[PDB]
């Protein structure tokens, strides 16, 4: 679902105007959606319609964020509650129930807790607490989210660069696609290594063929020799020998070494063919994946081919790879489905221009940069891990109820915290989402919606 048919609303809010979504009907008690960096209400639009039916939605855009006013603020966590607080008041909203994520949920939670007479629920996800350690988060994007943290390189990434929307974004919906696609580059790049010139790729394609490469140069040393390849192809049950081992590194070797390079490999993963010999290599590649040629790749066919391409799943990557990769949920992978994990991103392209579009002059990005840098993560900022903390220490106390989705690996919330949670705080149920990891209603918006509905069934809201 890519559309976003809400007509616009706006209010008044200290002198400014905040966009916010006003769908369902206009009596009982609304619920209000809460989004956070670096989305909008937009994040919402495939989970209202769930909700729509039988009760007031409203989701505002937070201050300097998707259609609402943009000021000259710092953007510290401290300004967003200035203008939500006021949000809240403008509407005219005696109870509410929230529906809160990332940023939104310190939000809505720091709300609650100072308002607990006015809150009947509160469903969130992937939402903002003390994260004690960097161990904790997610170990590929600990360096990034460090860089983040400064005020030359976090700065030029996220405001000159627009790194953010146009990288991390994208990398915050889930994981396993990205395990996909590395591995079936790597087995079109052994069909390929056994029309005319070659691609000039985006630095977004270079680096997508960077995690395939290093499949083959065991050692990292930058290049692909031939006992590289040799222990490869071996893997795979295609063993040939050092005379082939030679020739085949040999074709693609433009500088004459006897090894591969990167550059070397980029050219030939970038090599120029009809459309339907990229669809041949594709079916290809299924039939590699699929061993026994059933037309189904198993969870334990794909334990096979990630093993004789050099991975080491445990039995929860696995899962996951099966997981998003089943749409039509029989537990096992068929050709159509295959295509769309090896072809296609999480969010489409209509739907990164929608959250593209709020940021498309540089001078517009500040809550993209501030936000990373008041993430309450191994005691820093403080006054924010103060803040977080006493509403975590409020949530843990408050009979409120309270519904906790969750997915795996997480980013924010892992899975092992949101059993800790589930079991700790009171009138908790929580929903396991399924694979994600920060955006999960990118990921999973139908469970997520149909399961707040049936949530809201049950409080005492009218
Ligand atoms: C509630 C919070 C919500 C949480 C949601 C997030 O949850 C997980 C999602 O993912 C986490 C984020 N990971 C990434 O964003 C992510 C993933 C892969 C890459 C990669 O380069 O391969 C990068 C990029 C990085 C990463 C690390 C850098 N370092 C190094 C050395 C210097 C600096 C300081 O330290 C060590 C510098 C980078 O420079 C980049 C410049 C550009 N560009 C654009 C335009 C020009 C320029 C060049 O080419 C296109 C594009 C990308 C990156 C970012
Ligand atoms: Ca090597
Ligand atoms: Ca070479
Ligand atoms: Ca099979
Ligand atoms: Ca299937
Ligand atoms: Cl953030």
């Amino acid at each position: 679902g890519t559309g976003f048919p809400f007509d616009p609303h706006y209010v008044e809010v200290l002198g400014e105007r905040m966009h916010y979504v006003d769908v369902g009907p206009r009596d009982g008690t609304p619920v209000l959606f809460l989004h956070g960096n670096p989305t909008s209400s937009y994040v919402w639009r495939n989970i209202i319609p769930h909700v729509a039916p039988t009760h007031r939605c409203i989701a505002p855009d937070l201050i300097g964020m998707g259609k609402s006013d943009k000021p000259d603020l710092g953007y510290f966590f401290d300004d967003h509650v200035r203008f939500m607080d006021a949000f809240i008041e403008a509407l005219g909203l005696e109870e509410v129930v929230l529906v809160i994520h990332d940023w939104g949920s310190a939000l809505g939670f720091h709300w609650a807790k100072r308002n607990p007479e006015r809150v009947k629920g509160i469903a969130f996800m992937e939402f903002i607490r003390p994260i004690p350690t960097w161990d904790e988060w997610p170990e590929f994007a600990r360096e990034t989210f460090q860089a983040f943290r400064t005020t030359d390189v976090g700065r030029k990434l996220i405001i000159d660069q627009n790194v953010f929307i146009e990288w991390t974004l994208p990398m915050a919906v889930a994981r396993a696609r990205r395990k996909w696609q590395k591995t079936g580059h790597a087995v079109r790049a052994i069909g390929r290594l056994s029309s005319g010139g070659s691609d000039q790729l985006t630095e977004e394609q270079i680096a997508e063929f960077k995690e395939a490469f290093s499949l083959f140069d065991k050692d990292g040393d930058g290049t692909i020799t031939t006992k590289e390849l040799g222990t490869v192809m071996r893997s795979l049950g295609q063993n040939p020998t050092e005379a082939e081992l030679q020739d085949m590194i040999n074709e693609v070797d433009a500088d004459g070494n006897g090894t591969i390079d990167f550059p070397e490999f980029l050219t030939m993963m970038a090599r120029k063919m009809k459309d339907t010999d990229s669809e041949e290599e594709i079916r290809e590649a299924f039939r590699v994946f699929d061993k026994d040629g059933n037309g189904y790749i198993s969870a334990a066919e794909l334990r096979h081919v990630m093993t004789n391409l050099g991975e080491k799943l445990t039995d929860e990557e696995v899962d996951e790879m099966i997981r998003e990769a089943d749409i039509d949920g029989d537990g096992q992978v068929n050709y159509e489905e295959f295509v769309q994990m090896m072809t296609a991103k999480y969010l489409t392209e209509v739907e990164m221009d929608h959250y593209r579009e709020p940021f498309l002059n540089p001078v517009d990005r500040e809550p993209l940069w501030r936000f990373p840098n008041e993430l309450p993560i191994a005691g820093e900022p403080a006054n924010i891990v103060a803040l977080v903390e006493e509403y975590m220490d409020w949530l843990h106390q408050s009979p409120v109820p309270k519904l906790l989705f969750w997915g795996t690996p997480g980013v924010l919330i892992p899975p092992a915290e949101a059993a800790r949670l589930a079991k700790s705080l009171p009138n908790c149920k929580a929903v396991d989402i399924g694979p994600g990891l920060n955006l999960l209603q990118e990921d999973n918006p139908d469970l997520i919606g149909s399961e707040i509905a049936r949530w809201l069934s049950t409080l005492e809201i009218s």
